[PDB]
Order: C-alpha cells, then structure tokens, then sequence
RNA sequence: AAAGAUGAGACGCGUUUUAGAGCUAGAAAUAGCAAGUUAAAAUAAGGCUAGUCCGUUAUCAACUUGAAAAAGUGA
DNA sequence: CGTGATTCCAGCGTCTCATCGTCTACATAG
DNA sequence: CTATGTATTATTGGAATCACG
C-alpha cells in the first residue's frame, strides 16, 4: 500500500477504475465479506467498472411544472368569470355553476340534472340542433342584437377566456388590415417615397403569392420574380422579407456602417425601428408602418376565410365554414362510397380501429392519418376531385378545434368577446359595468420578468409587492413592483465575483470597471529613453496626465499616440522606447466618450461625485430592456438633465457584465495604508503592483479579507461540482469518480497514490501524427511528385520542425475545460500542504489524456476492445489510461506542462525536437526528433516505404535513468491484466423517481390496476392510470388471511413501493403494510431494495431487482483475450490503417483460427445453459448458427457480436442473428430471490456483505 | 455565432367521463339504416406554508454511534 | 389455479424572454 | 495550472392474452 496509481475513464454512463504498482501490475486483496453467509473473506484484483444509469436534465421537469402553473392559472381566469356572473346567475338559474363543475361525474354520483345547459332534456336538444358548435353561438351573440340568455353569454365568454390565443403580437389587430388592398398602399408609399424609382404592381397578384402556404424565403422569390429590375435584396425586398416574417438587414440598402437587423416578431421591433430612423430619418417610417400592416394582413389572411364585412366574427364565421363543408362532403363522401365501393363502407364509418372516419372521429386516428387512409379510396372513385383537391389542401372533413389553431392571436378571440359585450351590455347592467374587468380577465399576463407571484415559499419566485395582499389581473399594477422585479429578474442569473461571494458583479460598461482595466493596464507599462539606464514604471502623475490626455480625447489610445501626444508633448521626450503596450492600448473609456456625447458636460463626467449617478444609469441601461421601465427609472435623473438629454439616454443601452464586483475594486481598503485597489492603480510608489499582486500580498489586508468573505461555504464538494457547467450526466460521472478515487484511498490504507490519470469520453507519416482523417517521398510528397480542405491543401504543398512541435503538442494536450475542472477537484483534493515558501506541495500529480492516446496504443499493440462482449471495457480502459500515462510522465518529465494539472515551467519542444540529426538525436540531451511521443512504446517504427527505424527493447529516460518501458516484460503484464476474469462490474443502485406512472388516461375499466385521478373517482367508472414506476421494493416477512375462514398463513414476498406510495409507506411503514393486507409484520425484518439490488442463486447465477415482479441478467461473461481479438479481426475485414502486409498477416490469422467461432459458440451456451436459462432462445441460436455455416467469416464474426446481447448485463434485449430475430426472454418473477443471497456492494465493489435470505422466514 | 445548461411567461392539441332523446324490425343475444366535427370538467394522487405557491432535476451499498446533520468500520 | 410465450405500449408540438459557459491568441501578474 | 484585459434518437418495465399443464 506504499507506491499505487490510478487510472480512471469517465463517461456518461460508467467510471472505470484500475490500480497500478511500479511494474504495470494491478494488485489483488482479500477483503472482508461481512453478513450471515459461511464466507467470512473473499480475493478482489483492485481494477473494476461503476455502472450507473444516465444522469438526468431538468428540462422535463421544468415544462411539466410550467404547464401546472398555466393550468392553475387558467382555472383561476374562469374562476373569476364565475364570480362576476355570480348574483345574476343565481338570479337566472340557481344551479348553473352546479352543473357545470359535475359534468364529468356520471348520473349516478350526479347531484343535479345531466344537461348541463338548461337542466332539462328539451332545451338541451334544441339548444344543439340551433347551434351545433359554440362557435354558431358566438357568432350569433356577437351578431344579434336580441336579448340573449344569460347562460348562453357566459358559456361563449368563458370559452374565448379558457382558450384565448397567442400573445405573440404587440398592439392591437382588426380585420381591417386584411393582402391586395394593404400591398397596393405599400407600393404607393414606396413610389412616393422614392418617386424617382417607382416600382409597377400591375397585374402582381399580392394576394395568391403572399398567401400561398409555402415557406417565407420561396413566397418572396415568387413575389420579386414577378418584379423585373428588383431584386430580394432591395430595399421593396426586404420590406416584403420583413413583412413575411424573415430578418432583413437595411444596411445595405440605406448604406450603414452597423448592421440593424429587423423582424417583426421580436420584442425589440419598437426600439429597433427607432435606432434604424435615427440612421436614416422619420420620413421612411410610413413605410415600415406599412410593411407591419402587410403582415399583419397575411396573418389574419391565412387566419380568416371569410369576409370580413358581413360579420364581426370572421373567426367563428371560418370555424363555421369549416363545419358547414364537413357535413357537405361526409354527405358526398357517404353517397359515393354507398355507390361504388359498398363492400368498405362499414370499415369506414363503424370501424374506430380503422383510420376511416370512424377512427377519425371516435379512434384515436389523426387528420394525417385519414388523409393517408382515405386518399386511394377517394382515388378509386369517380366524383373525388374536389374533395381530393380539399385533401391535398389539408382542408377535407376539418374540425374546429385542430393543431394548427396555434396560430389564432388573443387580439381575435378579444375581438369577439368585446362584441358580444358590446351587444349584451344594453340589456345587462353588470355586464356594462364589468365589461373591462372581463376583457382583463382574458388579456391579462404576468410578465416573464415578474415570475410566480409567491409570498415567501417559492424557490423559483423573486417577485416583490409593494403591498401584501391577493394578487388579481386587475390590480397587478398597485400590487407588484414591476420595476424591482425586472431588476431580480436580470440579477438572479448574473455572476458574483470570484473574490467576493456577496458582491453583485459590476456592468461590463461602468466607468468604475473601465477605469480599472485602463489603469491596471496602464501599472505595468514601462518607458526608456536614451538618457535613462532602467525601465521605469509610470508614476502616478504620468498615468493621472496620460488618462486626462489621451484616455478622455480618444475612443482608443495608440501606442503612438502614448509616444507623440505625450512623452514629445509633456516630457519633452523625442525618443521613448514603450513596453506593456503593442500596438493600442487593449483597454478604452467607451461609456465615457458616449457619456460625453450625451449629456456634453465633462465636469459631469469628471467629478466624482455624479458617479454613482452615473454608474446607476449604466446599471437602468444594461439591467433593464422596457423603455418604460428605463423611463421611470431614469426619472430620479429628469432634475438632473434636460428631457431632450433624458430621452438620448433612454435611447442608450448596453449589454454585458465584468468579472470584478465593486467592493474588490473601490470598497475594500487596505488596512494600514487605506487605499482601495484602484487607488493602488492610480499610485503604488515604484512597486506599480497589479491586481493579481495585489490580492495575493502578504503585506496587504486584501488577501486576508478575501479569504475571509469566502464564507459562502467552509463548500460542499456536492455543490462545487452542481455548479460546473456542463450536462448533468457528466456531472454524475463526475461526483461517481471523486467517490470512487475517496474509497480506493481508503482501500490503500489513506496512502494517496502517485498519479491519477483521467480520461473523458499516410501523407504525413504516422510517426509524425496519426492523422486518419479525411483531411489526410519523405516528410511529404517529394517536389516532383507535387509538379507532377485548406489544411489539407497546406500539408500536401508544404514541401518542418515548427509544425512538429505543433505535431506534438496536438496529440497531447486536451483543450476540453470540463476535464480541466476534474482536474483541479481531484488535485484540490488530494494536494493541500504548502512548503516553506507557501508553494503547493503536489504530493499527486493529475494527468488528464486524449482517448486518441488510448485508443492508437490498443489498435498498435492488439488490445483490441469489443464494447458489445461486456462491461469489462471500461475497466480496460481505465487500466490502459494509468499505464500509457505514467510511462509517458516518466519517460518525457518535461512535457507535465502540457498535461498535469498545476503550475509549472512551460519549457517547449523547439529544444526537445533534435536537429535532422536521428543518430546523434537519440543520444544527446534532444528528448527525440521522431514526432510522436508514443513512438518508445514500439520496438520498431515505419517511416512510411521501407526504411524501417528501431528502437531498444528496454526504454528508459535520458537523465534520471528510471526505467520506464521494457518492451520484453511490460506487454506481457498488459496482456496478462487485460486478460484476468474477475473485474468489479458494479451497477449503481438507485431509488426511482419522478412521474408517478404512465400519464395516459385509460378508459374505464374492470380492473384493479386502474388507478384514481381524483379521491373520489372510481376508475371503473371514469377510467385512470395504470403502469405506476415502483420506488423500491420491500421484503415483507409477515402473515396474511387465507380462506374465507381468514386462517393467518405465513408469507414471504416482495411488495412495489410505488413513487406515489412512497411517503405514506415512510411515515408509517406498519400501517401501510397492515392496510395493504399483512398482519404481524416484523418490523426489524423489513428490507429496503432499490433497483438493481444483487442477488446470487445458485452455480453463481445473479439476478438485479428490476422491480418488484421483474429481474434483469446479473452476470458478466467473460470472454478469453484470444477471442475478443479474433472477433475484433474477422468483424473488421477493412484496412486496419498498417500496412497491407500487416493487414495480410491479420486476415492470415483470422482465416487460419476459424474454428474459434464454434468456440465462441461454445462459450456462450455454457454461459446460458448456467446463467441466462433462455431454453428457446438458445436453441433457435444453435439452430442459426449452424444454418449459416457456409457464410463468409466476417457477417458471422458480426452477427456473434449480435449473439451477445443474449448474454449481457442487465434488462433482456431482442437481437438478430442475419435475418433470424430473436425476442427477449424476460424473467417476469421474482420470487426465487427471496431465499437466494443479497449482495450490499460498496461503490467499487471490494467491499461486500452477503446475507443469506433463506434464513429469514416466519416457518 | 450556435449549441447546451438553467429559470420565467404563454399558445395549440392529446386523453378521460358526461351532455348532445338515435329510428325501424323481430320472441330475441341482435340486425339494417341514420348520425359523427361540439362543449363541460380533470390533466401527475395531493401538500400546507393557503400563495393566482409547491409537487417528475439533483442526491442514495451494508453496519455503527447517531434529535436529526456528520463521521467512523473491513490486508 | 398457475407458468411460459407472445404482443402491445408508453403525452407532444409551437412561441416569447433572460443569464451562464464553452472555445484560442496575445498581453500583464501569482 | 490560476486571475484580469483585448481581440436527434430506442429502451424496458406493466399489462394483458392465450396456450397449456
Ligand atoms: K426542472
Ligand atoms: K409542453
Ligand atoms: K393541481
Ligand atoms: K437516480
Ligand atoms: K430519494
Ligand atoms: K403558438
Ligand atoms: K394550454
Ligand atoms: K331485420
Ligand atoms: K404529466
Ligand atoms: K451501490
């Protein structure tokens, strides 16, 4: 337990694990088995696999728990109907509301009459035969002028209020601007505008082309082509591209220099379409007013199939129509079948299984679907074309209410409502009076920055109240503080300093924070003359005269101008020699040169004093996006500045944040001297310190305060890794593999190991790069041979040393920053002493390698992997990791650098990479000149052709003399580990969670499976759930009633928690358990099992817990090397990259170990035969084996690659042998692991406890 | 620039039970014909903290001391 | 009654907002 | 190493049914 390292592979699904010793060895220990079974120790290799099912994403969560608050909502929008209906209805009809809450009861649970219109049988027909949808009743309502009933009223408005259309357009919307007449008026606005270019509109049918239903970019190609000398990038173009819908940018057509993208949809438009005049002028605003009116009209066009004049419901009048050509056509449909094709009639319309009509209307069957299924039969007949002319249009047998209806604006349905009020206001008072509270009740929204309106008990909630009381869609505006809400709204979701946990970081544009980075860039310039003998740093009058001089005149500051506009003009110097700066000073004052433009008052800008005005404008300006808010913000100001200069800077706005909040940078001070950081910018004697040095200052109080106010945790390594970004099923891996590192720690007795290697899931000769891409005589074809991608084309012409080190660096270093953060956890955690100079003693050194690294020593070396054998891959994988990477960390200790986490000297390859020299290459101090750092694991290598180089059978580096790779007794050792049987495969045990079972309604049914919807809704009347997800199982050992003599009989059985039963069963388990039927439960007896809890029966045979009633396969087989490398050979069949004599030699193998098939065969029934216990299966396996007997070797190496889905770990899998499919067999009872034995296994599976369940019984 | 991750506000369907008096013929399970497009209610059971809030992400071998939280146990 | 074999099946589309980090290249520092 | 700046797709448990003992 002295000198260890450990390989990991981390996926998404699994983290294989090894343990290595000096020689490439994984070592082997007797641990403990603890339990009530007759084996007290057991032999475990320290090399393994955790396996574990993927990590989840919120995303589902997240729109199930939206789509409960929009149902919550909705109700609580009728519900407020309601209660305006409330007296007058119960003047009307007492029980209305009554029946109208229990219409989903049946008679018998009934309370009143089952019509629930009237509550009588005579008005409910007649009310159906007048008006056979709701629309003709909103339609009637919102065109009749008679006094209606009161019910009537309601059931139209709470129909619009319950279903109310998309808020995706701004403003209001009428019928009105419905495509000829509205293009006619923006061709004649153009033409004004632009009088000498007038465009002709003559015969261009805007209608029929705008409207036809095709994509935006094709409608206006059609609509240019039919405008010869115009074209889709012109200015008409792009007004028809924005009134389609598309993006166009006018910065061509009105020559900008920035780009000002405009689509109508966004939320920005308003603002848009104002920065866009102020480039080019009010005088065109017309013309884009009329380009919105254009799509607004194809909007309403493709929305409204009726004319618009003789009704004010051109929505319920086009539902209607709809309506009216579904009887039409059924009728004609009915007499042509009944015609021609008598003999489907029946199918059509009586069988719901079918996709006729009647699975149209009563099955499940969709619009599409009929349309499929009834378009030969209309083909067949005669009389069909219209109706096929419908069908083609997606426009035969409608319904009213489909999938498209997405497309319906709130504006239409508001439309119809405020005429319905408007027309039955003259004979309801109350209605007259509450008619606005009603048009709220369906336009009203809470905005997206106010969030859930909680009251202190909501995670997702940051709204504020200016007064604590209910919440209405009337009272919104008095009740909630928009404007703080808008500003939590940005500021939950921005960053927080690095130093400073509690400090919100500042904007990106505060002067604050640009007086920073110019003054911290400004510390580290230095300046020589000739006169003078040293760099010498800028004092702080020169950095306060360079910022007055240069900073506040220029947007950007030269270097140049540094040399000229100051060191000439002030310092009289006529030669200065400037470093820290290039070219240009990186960092600039743009906020204050836009300030300056503004408000053209520099003593405004200069004295600190209106900062923090200042500063808080910027901050109105980035945190918020409504003008309004900006406005009413921006206010306090208005005494400030004029109201010219107030709207300028309401028209301002930036976006972006820093990384430094402003405490760090101007509230903190240091104790003795009293100065912040940035007064340290502005003057630091001779020291001229920067924020790096600032902050990490012994002599300074900024360390000791920062590292004080790190008290946002003393933090949990659960939540360092939650706050990584990435996806969460990484980040499972992740916290599985620091686990994993934890225990194999604590298996070495707390000796922590030397290295942790982690990896994540020929032109140019191969010893230079192994490039198999498609991007890809000597180094490169020789120049004749060239007489005779851009990357690709570079290398083929580059006929270097530069690119080689290039070359190097590339199959090295791994730029994914997710394994750089696993990287600083695990060194963070196992390095955390510091030597005599307060410098990290990096105790473990973490490499991270490229699974490129891996993956071409398996393929030079013939470790081939075959994923679809087992589960022992990843383990190999882990193996090979820690074996490649501390000989490659041994071998070249230069290059840690490039792949060992921590800060060390970066000296590069240039010196590594030897001259043309290859002799005296390999003996000087050059590490090597060849370009691949994986060429001393090969004892001979091809530099293409065949001038073949060779290397010693013993490696070793150069000046410690530590051996590092004996060719002749280390792939023996690979081999040898690759090929041990017994691998810790341990599948992660885990409680289920999250729905509680399959969200389909079921119908009504005799069955106990149903599951209620409601308490009081018995599903054999009104259907419900079934298929519930089961949390864990419980062993229950207890008695139960038999007979009807209710005789206690003595039982042992599994019973599924489910995920809805969870809570009740843990906050009493006794009483859930007696309810469920048991009597005298031993209480001590009861066993929790997650999923995937282990069992072993008998000759080794395993079984993991699937549920309470199913078991998955709990054994791995583990195939012999031979045959994994034979199947790898013989699957393959292609050029394995080598040389085609290797390529040779390898089918040569593979031709003359055929007989291994049978083997493999061999192999997999005794397995079976043992463990799997799937009798039909195997025989129709045999049987298909030998009935292909006769094909090539290369389809029966792939289809055995298929046979071990038969034999893998875990849930039962349907597979294929060539054309034969084989089903799964599933092990639907659980009933023998009840008296086989448990395995409790610790996360690496070294540790065990066993517990003999057949012990355990009641007699 | 997009992806992804996370949060918020909305829209449309889907599904379930009920209401849409089916008619005629026979001793009759039933048969023939007619009809079908719409609505109401629910949409995780529910919780208390009673909000126009929350309820499907993350985390979880066994044992021991343990209000609980945390550690400790085994070549 | 039970066991094995064999089918059958599983809520999903659309839009509007916002924030974050990925990702290399220099330069300053720890 | 770190901090700051400029530059689109199957899977697998529940449920039922049917043969067969
Ligand atoms: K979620
Ligand atoms: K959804
Ligand atoms: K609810
Ligand atoms: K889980
Ligand atoms: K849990
Ligand atoms: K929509
Ligand atoms: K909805
Ligand atoms: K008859
Ligand atoms: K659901
Ligand atoms: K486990």
């Amino acid at each position: 337990d002295k000198k260890y390292s450990i390989g990991l592979a981390i996926g998404t699904n699994s983290v294989g694990w090894a343990v290595i010793t000096d020689e490439y060895k994984v070592p082997s220990k007797k641990f403990k088995v603890l339990g009530n079974t007759d084996r007290h120790s057991i032999k475990k290799n320290l090399i393994g696999a955790l396996l574990f099912d993927s990590g989840e994403t919120a995303e589902a969560t997240r729109l199930k728990r939206t789509a409960r608050r929009r149902y919550t909502r909705r109700k609580n929008r009728i519900c407020y109907l309601q209660e305006i209906f409330s007296n007058e209805m119960a003047k009307v009809d007492d029980s209305f509301f009554h029946r109208l809450e229990e219409s989903f009861l049946v008679e018998e649970d009934k309370k009143h009459e089952r019509h629930p219109i009237f509550g009588n049988i005579v008005d409910e027909v007649a009310y159906h035969e007048k008006y056979p949808t709701i629309y003709h009743l909103r339609k009637k309502l919102v065109d009749s002028t008679d006094k209606a009933d009161l019910r009537l009223i309601y059931l139209a408005l709470a129909h619009m209020i319950k279903f109310r259309g998309h808020f995706l357009i701004e403003g209001d919307l009428n019928p009105d601007n419905s495509v000829d007449k509205l293009f006619i008026q923006l061709v004649q606005t153009y033409n004004q505008l632009f009088e000498e270019n007038p465009i002709n509109a003559s015969g261009v049918d805007a209608k029929a082309i705008l409207s036809a239903r095709l994509s935006k970019s094709r409608r206006l190609e059609n609509l240019i082509a039919q405008l010869p000398g115009e074209k889709k990038n012109g200015l008409f173009g792009n007004l028809i591209a924005l009134s389609l819908g598309l993006t166009p940018n006018f910065k061509s057509n009105f020559d900008l220099a920035e780009d000002a993208k405009l689509q109508l949809s966004k939320d920005t438009y308003d603002d848009d379409l104002d920065n866009l005049l102020a480039q080019i002028g009010d005088q065109y605003a017309d013309l884009f007013l009329a380009a919105k009116n254009l799509s607004d009209a194809i909007l309403l066009s493709d929305i409204l199939r009726v004319n618009t004049e003789i009704t004010k419901a051109p929505l319920s009048a086009s539902m209607i129509k709809r309506y009216d050509e579904h009887h039409q056509d059924l009728t004609l449909l009915k007499a042509l079948v009944r015609q021609q094709l008598p003999e489907k009639y029946k199918e059509i319309f009586f069988d719901q299984s079918k996709n006729g009509y009647a699975g149209y209307i009563d099955g499940g069957a969709s619009q599409e679907e009929f349309y499929k299924f009834i378009k030969p039969i209309l083909e067949k007949m005669d009389g069909t074309e219209e109706l096929l002319v419908k069908l083609n249009r997606e426009d035969l047998l409608r319904k009213q209410r489909t999938f498209d209806n997405g497309s319906i604006p709130h504006q239409i349905h508001l439309g119809e409502l405020h005429a319905i009020l408007r027309r039955q206001e003259d004979f309801y008072p109350f209605l007259k009076d509450n008619r606005e509270k009603i048009e709220k009740i369906l336009t009203f929204r809470i905005p997206y920055y106010v969030g859930p309106l909680a009251r202190g008990n909501s995670r997702f909630a940051w709204m504020t109240r200016k007064s604590e009381e209910t919440i209405t869609p009337w009272n919104f505006e008095e009740v909630v503080d928009k404007g703080a809400s808008a500003q939590s709204f940005i500021e939950r979701m921005t960053n927080f300093d690095k130093n400073l946990p509690n400090e919100k970081v500042l904007p990106k544009h505060s002067l604050l924070y640009e007086y920073f980075t110019v003054y911290n860039e400004l510390t580290k310039v230095k300046y020589v003359t000739e006169g003078m003998r040293k760099p010498a740093f800028l004092s702080g009058e020169q950095k306060k005269a360079i910022v007055d001089l240069l900073f506040k005149t220029n947007r950007k500051v030269t270097v140049k101008q540094l040399k000229e506009d100051y060191f000439k003009k002030i310092e009289c110097f006529d030669s200065v020699e400037i470093s820290g700066v290039e070219d240009r000073f990186n960092a600039s004052l743009g906020t204050y040169h836009d300030l300056l433009k503004i408000i053209k008052d520099k003593d405004f800008l200069d004295n600190e004093e209106n900062e923090d005005i200042l500063e808080d404008i910027v901050l109105t300006l980035t945190l918020f996006e409504d003008r309004e808010m900006i406005e009413e913000r921006l206010k306090t100001y208005a005494h400030l500045f004029d109201d010219k200069v107030m709207k300028q800077l309401k028209r301002r706005r930036y976006t972006g944040w820093g990384r430094l909040s402003r405490k760090l940078i101007n509230g903190i001070r240091d104790k003795q001297s009293g100065k912040t950081i940035l007064d340290f910018l502005k003057s630091d004697g001779f020291a001229n310190r920067n924020f790096m040095q600032l902050i990490h200052d012994d002599s300074l109080t900024f360390k000791e305060d920062i590292q004080k106010a790190q008290v946002s945790g003393q933090d949990s390594l659960h939540e360092h890794i939650a706050n990584l970004a990435g996806s969460p099923a990484i980040k499972k891996g992740i916290l599985q593999t620091v686990k994993v590192v934890d225990e194999l720690v604590k298996v070495m007795g707390r000796h922590k190991p030397e290295n942790i290697v982690i990896e994540m899931a020929a032109i140019v000769p191969q010893s230079f790069l192994k490039d198999d891409s498609i991007d890809n005589s000597d180094n490169v074809p020789s120049e004749e041979v060239v007489k005779k991608t851009q990357r690709k084309f570079d290398n083929l012409t580059k006929a270097s040393e530069l690119d080689k080190a290039g070359f190097i660096k590339r199959q090295l270093v791994e730029t994914r920053q997710i394994t750089k953060h696993v990287a600083q956890i695990l060194d963070s955690r196992m390095n955390t002493k510091y030597d005599e100079n307060d410098k990290l003693i990096r105790e473990v050194k973490v490499i991270t390698l490229k699974s490129k690294l891996v993956s071409d020593f398996r393929k030079d070396f013939q470790f081939y992997k075959v994923r679809e054998i087992n589960n022992y891959h990843h383990a190999h994988d882990a193996y090979l990791n820690a074996v490649v990477g501390t000989a490659l960390i041994k071998k070249y200790p230069k290059l840690e650098s490039e792949f060992v986490y921590g800060d060390y000297k970066v000296y590069d390859v240039r010196k590594m990479i030897a001259k043309s020299e290859q002799e005296i290459g390999k003996a000087t101090a050059k590490y090597f000149f060849y370009s691949n750092i994986m060429n001393f694991f090969k004892t001979e290598i091809t530099l293409a052709n065949g001038e073949i180089r060779k290397r010693p059978l013993i490696e070793t580096n150069g000046e410690t003399g530590e051996i590092v790779w004996d060719k002749g007794r280390d792939f023996a050792t690979v081999r040898k580990v690759l090929s041990m049987p017994q691998v810790n495969i341990v599948k992660k045990t885990e409680v289920q969670t999250g729905g509680f079972s399959k969200e389909s309604i079921l119908p009504k049914r005799n069955s106990d499976k149903l599951i209620a919807r409601k308490k009081d809704w018995d599903p054999k009347k009104y259907g419900g759930f079934d298929s519930p997800t089961v949390a864990y199982s419980v062993l229950v050992v207890a008695k139960v009633e038999k007979g009807k003599s209710k005789k206690l009989k003595s039982v042992k059985e599994l019973l599924g928690i489910t995920i809805m039963e969870r809570s009740s069963f843990e906050k009493n388990p006794i009483d859930f358990l007696e309810a469920k039927g048991y009597k005298e439960v031993k209480k001590d007896l009861i066993i929790k099992l997650p999923k995937y809890s282990l069992f072993e029966l008998e000759n080794g045979r395993k079984r993991m817990l699937a549920s309470a009633g199913e078991l998955q396969k709990g054994n791995e087989l583990a195939l012999p090397s031979k045959y994994v490398n034979f199947l790898y050979l013989a699957s393959h069949y292609e050029k394995l990259k080598g040389s085609p004599e290797d390529n040779e030699q390898k089918q040569l193998f593979v031709e003359q170990h055929k007989h291994y098939l049978d083997e493999i065969i061999e192999q997999i029934s005794e397995f079976s035969k043992r463990v799997i216990l799937a009798d039909a299966n195997l025989d129709k396996v045999l049987s298909a084996y030998n009935k292909h007997r006769d094909k090539p070797i290369r389809e029966q190496a792939e289809n055995i690659i298929h046979l071990f889905t038969l034999t893998n770990l875990g849930a039962p899998a349907a597979f294929k042998y060539f054309d034969t499919t084989i089903d799964r067999k599933r092990y639907t009872s659980t009933k023998e692991v009840l008296d086989a034995t448990l395995i409790h296994q610790s996360i690496t599976g070294l540790y065990e406890t066993r517990i003999d369940l057949s012990q355990l019984g009641g007699d």
